[PDB]
């Protein structure tokens, strides 16, 4: 019993993080087989991020301009090349620690953790949601670029993110590991803001059933509703609309508390409409939209 | 910018995790050098733990009765002793990933990082606190005892916790590494209650600086107090009472925000009194008292 905002267990995506520095720029790397990624803005001062042009910084630089630092040994740079918002460091040692591994592109909703790296070095690892607008709400100072985020099933590591950016409203910003930028954000200094920040609709009823599991049940209700009447209350508090998609991958957790999908958007539409009156659920005084369905599912059945 | 719950990261801590089956019994240990430590429970049928004789059962189990496997191989036990509800056992391998160690007993108020673990797999790892009822509020399904809690400065992981019990409450209790147990709870399956769940008041100012640091501001008030007038604020709202040994740790905190430790002290009196009015602090409704002032200092500045 319990429900906890849970990380992935950090240590397959620890063998992975080195130090890459380009000129005075230190960041992060992720060190898989022979290729180091790292965010390609290592290659500018905070000057060239006003307006940097990427393809001509680059000319300037060659493979022994980019020091890779794992531990505190130097790895040989032996290629690199541009790939979207993403530098490629060939080095001549594949990473002995490599895991099975896959990059992803995730969808918005989706939950990962982040391993928070400083100099190559973890400092601390946490659960992140891709926001329904492509920011993530992280904990970032300066040197954390090219910390990833990653989701673990078994013994294969998906990466899905790698840090670049913050915004001046101290959102976070970054890309999957082909460089391409979740959302429409751009690796520059300049006025970028986001868009509403929605809640993520399927992930609260996944953990209203996480409640209901661990015992949480005050906030059940005597009645239903319909995917549109539940919609028209959602759309009036920035939820996200539940499809029939969404209502398919809670099935389980509708399976295990006998209380069918529609009986629980009641329940949430009655919260959305009434608060939660000085109430917590799971501890929480507002609804969680960081645990997606299947997140419940695994940390409710112990998956390892 | 940001402010996450963040865990350590766990991978010097996953190479530690064994599987300990005793009969049918099967749970996690802790494998440091050639020592295996588990709850002494791991001895006991489920029938056992409602008033288990742990000296009397012990005299039945000999070495090659505790099962004990590191990955998928097996360590071969050469020893067993009792150490308060722990046991120790001696195996013929030191663990080669054994971290440079040590055994801590905590105070309450103090945050440390769960490796929550299933079968000597890890499944997810999140920050707890020792409650001031030394209970914690974990996330541990059947198979979880043996998981460990613990703090890490720089390379040394220091061992605060080890997972025993859940309350008919659904919060946890366990012991320290030399197998006492924090508060008053015995490994027995009986009416075990907890004592009042105070607020750690000195975590909500931290809490508090470290909001302030990532720019929430809205709850800072035009007003100071004392410790004797906030204390009796506190003890009217469960909270801990606030002595002059906390004031000195939030110094630091205090120094970098220029908000004197006593003006916090107002601002959280009038939160109390005044509640949150439907408003948010670091994406909180309610005031967190699970960040130690060295836990936003250490986040605030990026140790690794
Ligand atoms: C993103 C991580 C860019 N890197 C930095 O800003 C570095 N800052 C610190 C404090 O490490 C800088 C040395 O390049
Ligand atoms: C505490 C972890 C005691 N262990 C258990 O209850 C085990 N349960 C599961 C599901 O693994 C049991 C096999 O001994």
């Amino acid at each position: 019993s319990g429900f906890r905002k849970m990380a992935f267990p950090s240590g397959k995506v620890e063998g992975c993080m080195v130090q890459v520095t380009c000129g005075t720029t230190t960041l992060n790397g992720l060190w898989l087989d022979d290729v180091v990624y790292c965010p390609r803005h290592v290659i500018c001062t905070s000057e060239d991020m006003l307006n940097p042009n990427y393809e001509d910084l680059l000319i300037r630089k060659s493979n022994h301009n980019f020091l890779v630092q794992a531990g505190n040994v130097q790895l040989r740079v032996i290629g690199h090349s541009m790939q979207n918002c993403v530098l490629k460091l060939k080095v001549d040692t594949a990473n002995p620690k490599t895991p099975k591994y896959k990059f992803v592109r995730i969808q918005p909703g989706q939950t990962f953790s982040v391993l928070a790296c400083y100099n190559g070095s973890p400092s601390g690892v946490y659960q992140c949601a891709m926001r329904p607008n492509f920011t993530i709400k992280g904990s970032f100072l300066n040197g954390s670029c090219g910390s990833v985020g990653f989701n673990i099933d078994y013994d294969c590591v998906s990466f899905c993110y790698m840090h670049h950016m913050e915004l001046p409203t101290g959102v976070h910003a970054g890309t999957d590991l082909e460089g391409n930028f979740y959302g429409p954000f751009v690796d520059r200094q300049t006025a970028q803001a986001a868009g509403t920040d929605t809640t993520i609709t399927v992930n609260v009823l996944a953990w209203l059933y996480a409640a209901v599991i661990n015992g949480d049940r005050w906030f059940l209700n005597r009645f239903t509703t319909t995917l549109n009447d539940f919609n028209l209350v959602a759309m009036k508090y920035n939820y996200e609309p539940l499809t029939q998609d969404h209502v398919d991958i809670l099935g389980p957790l509708s399976a295990q508390t006998g209380i069918a999908v529609l009986d629980m958007c009641a329940s949430l539409k009655e919260l959305l409409q009434n608060g939660m009156n000085g109430r917590t659920i799971l501890g929480s005084a507002l609804l969680e939209d960081e645990f997606t369905p299947f997140d419940v599912v695994r940390q409710c059945s112990g998956v390892t």
